[PDB]
């Protein structure tokens, strides 16, 4: 009667500094703005599903999820794990400003993070495989608890 | 003036139905009482270190953390990846009530969480280890998100 709503906004953004696992899957929940982002290596369904998992057990379960028509996202794997979740799921067109503007926006704050961070320890290019997942958690860290 | 302190109870269990990766490293806040779990092959002072930096990202920076005296948290590389961070440190001994009464009660809750889910899915013994993750994450949601 006064309280938001738990919709989330998911993309996958690429981020070479963090190769081999160079993609990123960016989750913004629409009403907090808090960020979720996890590493993958390559953009499949199961990528999405893992990441989601993992959202889930940091911000709670959602009431829907906003993605654009990549094929990760309207797999018959996805829609079959995202039903036995009970999430509702639309879709749209990348970036479309419906339900993609504020993930393109934490794409940018993000990997915006993770430069400074990055190049704060030395590293102008690549990130040393074994500090990346710190260097991650580290972002996310600032920009939710900012 | 009203509101909680920031204290953090951590320890580490092992979990065969976990395996190869089978130390789980288990976070209590002792405020909330939210849980924060990682899977680790092995129980290491950059384990802990791992672990601290996901739960960091997930509950926010606590101003302490309470252990017991294994190496792992009482190495030089322990004690300086704290102090880089500004977390205050106390130890005691294993299951010691004082800080480590509430993450014993956790590991139960916890390992008991798991085997439900896994016998749930048809996995009586150990979980096939492309399944772990999200059954790992699935745990954590049901304990805490109760």
């Amino acid at each position: 009667g006064l309280g938001p709503l738990q919709i989330w906004q998911t993309n996958f953004t690429l981020e070479p500094r963090m190769a081999p696992r160079s993609w990123l899957a960016v989750t913004v929940d629409t009403a907090s703005s808090a960020i979720v982002v996890t590493q993958h290596g390559r953009v499949t369904s199961v990528a999405a599903q893992h990441h989601w998992a993992t959202a889930i057990a940091v911000l709670g379960r959602p009431k829907a999820i906003k993605t654009d028509n990549g094929s990760c996202f309207t797999s018959k794997s996805t829609r079959e794990w995202l039903a036995r979740w009970g999430i509702a799921h639309t879709t749209g067109i990348p970036g479309n400003s419906q339900g993609q503007a504020m993930v393109e926006r934490a794409n940018r704050l993000l990997k915006d993070k993770i430069r400074v961070l990055a190049e704060g320890d030395g590293f102008m290019k690549r990130i040393p495989t074994s500090k990346q997942g710190e260097l991650l958690a580290k972002a996310m860290y600032a920009l939710n608890h900012f």
